[PDB]
């Protein structure tokens, strides 16, 4: 089959001389390729789960052979419960081959055709071409692996065993099932996107030019409540969103939220849009909304973490350093597990409340002086395609991006505290990075004038090229903040989907109403002053709970970290 020409990644090629980074890279390649061909594990929550599984297998394969001192493996060889019993090396002492076996096994089990019956129903929707393209990636990775891959080594085979255990334990074949789900229309209720109410999909994935059929997609409505958590030691909840349940009386907040939504997230040319060109850039920068050759958010977070990892490594040698190998193996397991669980809980809460997206909220508001029945958002960028901006096929509260970011960056903060600088775990850090480029704005990717051609490199395809923007950030606190507000700029998130409006916006004399500048644009607090303290109530539970994605993510990362990356007790699994 003709291999898809993938655009070059903006990252020093030296990174991939390290085998932990290399295998992470392979996972990221599969992420973007599966989103280009429509293969398995697409979408935000499941793509995160795949990386968590990959790094958990790598983590245990490496630390079994090269025992850690300050912590232990995720699973142990002395577990009485077979499902949680980690294989023993028994002579295997080649960590490089152990990691290779684990990585190759896990990725193969995850992305290759589920010949073992699972092909029916679950996988019965992915074309053979999709599997073919994914296989190419895996195949050449074996050939590109630093130091080579010796499939005959005992160490390699051991790694495979490790992967088998994690796969059988954590894989959720029916994770993205939507069978039986249907929206419950009403005020504040999620329903089909007015801009993309239905889509025509081919009856046969293997014949994309043959007959189509109307399809209404709902992204993983049961995943969050039914799936097996990775390392969380409890269930996490958020305050009821403004307008619902115990907070149904929070009308001033909601009304002002509608106001901020129109001004900050509308289409570029609308007269009501007050968002600045720089804010528009911040919005697209963090997108990674499952586009061709780009993938989902977890991919970008890992790209950023890769830079942080190399920028703050203890030893200069990327290739031959056990200090670096252990550091990277540990960091990525923590980060990707935090990301996986953040995906589980953001999705659990998303479908729990089924809060509508700003587009529907503004349009269907119903009040002549509040809504705009013809409003349009900047929307999720339809990169490397000729389709128009959409909005993620799932509820708004909390923001998936915000939760993912909260988890990933709080983990990075907990991990590097006292090493890169010193800070209170709930206050701004100094983990700066520069030369950070998003593939949404890299001077290569673009908005095509015609349908994407997978046999030609993106550069040879007519379209409007995305401006290349090279960024520098002063801290993971900033990354966390900007990743969250980018969704407000795209018009896909309400302000409270990110965090409590009181913690991120500039207040006025009127309660629940926030400051705007001379030209109407919403004013945000300085990153250094932001503290996620404001909590709210839940109708179904006593106590105060976090508001928005960022606080939820922070909470998840702290818990996992504080427990040293320990499996979720099976007793508390769904
Ligand atoms: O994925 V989002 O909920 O941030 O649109």
């Amino acid at each position: 089959v003709t291999p898809i020409p993938l655009p070059k990644i903006d990252e020093p090629e030296e990174y991939n001389t390290n085998y932990i980074l290399f295998w992470n890279h392979v996972g990221l390649e599969l992420n973007r390729v599966t989103h280009t061909v429509g293969g398995p594990l697409t979408g935000p929550p499941l793509s995160a789960r795949a990386l968590g599984m990959l790094h958990l297998a790598i983590h245990d394969a490496y630390f079994s052979i090269c025992p850690p001192t300050d912590f232990t493996t995720f699973l142990s060889p002395d577990t009485e419960n077979a499902a949680y019993r980690l294989p023993s090396p028994n002579g295997a002492n080649d960590a490089r081959q152990a990691v290779a076996g684990a990585a190759l096994k896990m990725l193969s089990s995850l992305y290759m055709k589920p010949v073992e019956q699972p092909n029916p129903n679950p996988g019965a929707n992915i074309s053979d071409n999709a599997y073919a393209q994914l296989g190419l990636v895996l195949d050449r990775s074996v050939l590109e692996a630093p130091g080579g891959v010796d499939r005959e080594s005992a160490s390699f085979m051991f790694g495979e065993d490790v992967a088998d255990v994690f796969f059988a334990l954590l894989n959720d074949p029916r994770g993205a099932s939507q069978e039986g789900y249907h929206p419950t229309p009403g005020r504040y209720k999620f329903d089909d996107e007015p801009t993309h109410p239905v889509v025509l999909i081919p009856v046969d994935p293997n014949n994309p030019n043959g007959p189509k059929m109307p399809f209404r997609q709902y992204h993983a409505p049961f995943y969050g409540k039914t799936t097996k958590r990775f390392a969380t030691q409890s269930e996490h909840f958020l305050a009821d969103p403004p307008g619902l349940r115990s907070n149904a009386d929070e009308t001033a907040e909601y009304d002002d939220a509608v106001r901020v939504a129109i001004a900050m997230g509308g289409a570029q040319a609308l007269n009501s849009t007050k968002r600045s060109p720089w804010q528009t850039a911040q919005g697209l920068y963090w997108a990674y909304d499952g586009s061709n050759l780009i993938g989902t958010p977890p991919r970008f977070y890992n790209q950023i973490v890769r830079r942080i990892a190399v920028t703050y490594k203890k030893e200069e040698d990327l290739a031959n350093s056990e200090v670096n190998n252990a550091d990277f193996a540990r960091l990525f397991a923590l980060v990707d597990v935090a990301c996986t669980d953040a995906g589980i809980f953001s999705w659990k809460e998303k479908w729990e409340f089924e809060f509508w997206r700003p587009l529907s909220g503004v349009r269907d508001d119903g009040r002549p002086d509040h809504g705009d029945p013809f409003w349009l958002t900047l929307g999720a960028p339809a990169t490397n395609t000729n389709d128009i901006p959409f909005k993620p096929p799932f509820p708004a509260y909390p923001s998936g991006h915000a939760t993912f970011g909260g988890a990933v960056f709080q983990m990075v903060r907990r991990y590097y505290n006292g090493r890169v600088g010193t800070w209170k775990d709930d206050e701004p850090d100094n983990i700066a990075i520069d030369m950070m480029i998003s593939e949404e704005l890299n001077g290569v990717n673009r908005d095509l004038r015609q349908p994407y051609d997978p046999t030609a490199p993106i550069e040879d395809q007519p379209g409007i090229v995305r401006t290349r923007i090279v960024r520098h950030f002063d801290s993971a606190w900033e990354l966390m903040f900007e990743n969250a507000i980018s969704r407000i700029f795209l018009g896909v998130a309400w302000r409270f989907d990110a965090a409590a409006a009181r913690d991120i916006l500039i207040p006025t004399t009127t309660k629940d109403v926030y400051a705007v500048d001379n030209n109407g644009a919403t004013v945000f607090q300085n990153v250094e002053d932001i503290r996620y303290t404001t909590r709210g109530t839940r109708e179904d539970e006593e106590g105060l709970f976090p508001i928005g994605g960022v606080p939820l993510g922070i909470e998840i990362a702290d818990e996992i970290f504080n427990n040293g990356l320990k499996p979720t007790p099976p007793e508390i699994q769904p």
